[PDB]
DNA sequence: GACCCTCCCCTTAGGGGAGGGTC
DNA sequence: GACCCTCCCCTTAGGGGAGGGTC
């Protein structure tokens, strides 16, 4: 025998006037009573119940006309219905936990990166292993050498870890070389930073790493007359160390920021390994 | 000296044409050339790079005008936007973690309600501990209670668990009634399923719960007929197997559907506790 | 005064599709 | 032929606000 307006039933039930006349007008949940002049909007008391329903299928997060479908479900069908959503917050929870790890990651080798102890001037140091994807890099040179170059081993990794790799890689032959001129990269690749399967990768991709080991590096901020000074500078402490390489020269690339509105700038890092 | 049309980037990038489009139109990512005539859209190989963060900061699910401010960013500002997002995940996490155990306690009740051995009978049975929010009823009756009757209720337990009580429950007195008419609801109140705290609750709430214990039960499916009878049923259970009642009547209302375009049904549960 | 009505413009990140024109 | 262009209509769950009228 008591009936509610609009604003009645808003306060009452907190949820928002604009909103029960949007769920009025998707007939999702319609007043009992529109009177025909005024146009106003009349709920009973014992509607409300409906609304229990669809303010948790809201919080859950349930889209509005799948609730009507809900709404219909009988008690061991709903049921059902509940442990499919269930199941798919399951997935979100994955989905969000396995970013965690991968930014917790990204943001660990950031920090390297702008905790290296100084530019331009070699030094060894104890290396993490670093798991990469590669692919033969079939007669590429630091001269010729593109982005494009690099995009079926990035659709794996994206693939994979959803989350572009910041670097660019390549690897070649230890030598006395005169000249850039003088040099070919033997493979480039791309590190991964996920332990999650790489479904259907093709052969012509190896999956391998930078091994754990000790590495003379040297790492500085791109530009063409340093590139190839800082390469001599390092054959240079080995050759007078006396030191005996064990792998190729690893370079990686990293931007220093992706501003298409200021001049593109670079980290370099060309490392090595040692007995 | 190689340029890339849309069709082109598109592909090397794995990102959509009609997206390449609007990244122009929204001037995060701009061709590095629109030929004037043909409007055709051409980009360098240099300028890829940008769409690494781009689309990294995409799988986060950063939004764009985001990304803009994003891409001027110097590595060390830009680490710790990345650990804005880490904690902004964490959340989601704890967001879903909690809804989670939530909607397999809801299944967990509506199981029982599906599972009961019989309705209409009165039987024993050793129940868990619920509990609930209530507050004093105010001289109300099976009567004349209502909904709204519930809403501070309502806002209290959803702020809390965000998910509305399937249920609504009222306690009496044990005794020999003769007629609805005789009877008050001494308080009334709704579970809780959450130990989540209830910030700023008043203190015409009473949190308390359904104590562990043995209960004389009866649970059938309302119609106004029935419900004075199997009180009755009830009571006659007790006065002959010749038991000691030690609390209240709980009574507890349960929708069996929301349609609203079905008639309404419910299932009513009377407890008891006895020593 | 305080509610309530309808109606209109607004948001995100594009996808689908038309009706051209171009490489 | 296969690319590419612009332009337009579409989606979700409403909120903000106008310009009335009503309880
Ligand atoms: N590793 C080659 C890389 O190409 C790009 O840019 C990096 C290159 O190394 C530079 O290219 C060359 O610059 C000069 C003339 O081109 C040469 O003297 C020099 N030896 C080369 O290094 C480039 N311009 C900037 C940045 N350093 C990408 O970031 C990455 O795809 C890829 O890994
Ligand atoms: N507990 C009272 C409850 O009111 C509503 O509905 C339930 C009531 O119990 C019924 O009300 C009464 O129906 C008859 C005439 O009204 C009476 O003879 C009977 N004794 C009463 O129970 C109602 N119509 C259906 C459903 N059972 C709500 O679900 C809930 O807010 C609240 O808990």
């Amino acid at each position: 025998e008591s009936y509610y307006s609009i604003g009645e039933v808003s306060k009452l039930a907190n949820v928002s006037i604009k909103a029960l006349r949007y769920y009025d007008k998707i007939d999702l949940f319609k007043p009992a009573y529109v009177d025909p002049d005024t146009s106003y909007r009349y709920y009973t008391d014992s509607q409300l119940i409906h609304l229990d329903l669809i303010k948790s299928l809201k919080y859950i997060g349930t889209p509005l006309e799948e609730m009507k479908k809900a709404q219909d479900l009988e008690m061991e069908e709903l049921f059902a219905f509940y442990t499919e959503q269930e199941r798919q917050i399951r997935e979100k929870l994955d989905f969000l936990s396995a970013l965690e790890q991968t930014i917790s990651l990204v943001k660990k080798r950031m920090k390297r990166q702008m905790e290296y102890p100084a530019l331009g001037e070699v030094f060894v140091l104890d290396e993490e292993e670093i798991r990469i994807i590669q692919t033969e890099a079939e007669g590429l040179g630091p001269e010729n050498v593109l982005n494009a170059s690099y995009s079926k081993l990035k659709k794996f990794i994206e693939s994979a870890d959803g989350f572009t790799n910041n670097s660019y890689g390549a690897t070649f032959s230890f030598q006395p070389y005169t000249s850039i001129d003088e040099m070919t990269y033997r493979h480039i690749f791309t590190p991964v930073l996920t332990n999650k399967q790489i479904s259907s990768i093709t052969p012509d991709m190896e999956i391998t790493t930078i091994p754990k080991g000790r590495y003379a590096c040297i790492a500085y901020n791109f530009s063409p007359e340093h590139y190839f000074l800082n390469l001599q500078k390092l054959i240079k402490y080995i050759a007078d160390r006396q030191l005996t390489v064990v792998s190729d020269v690893y370079e990686l690339i990293i931007p220093i920021h992706y501003s298409p509105k200021k001049q593109e700038e670079y980290r370099v890092e060309m490392k090595i390994r040692i007995l």
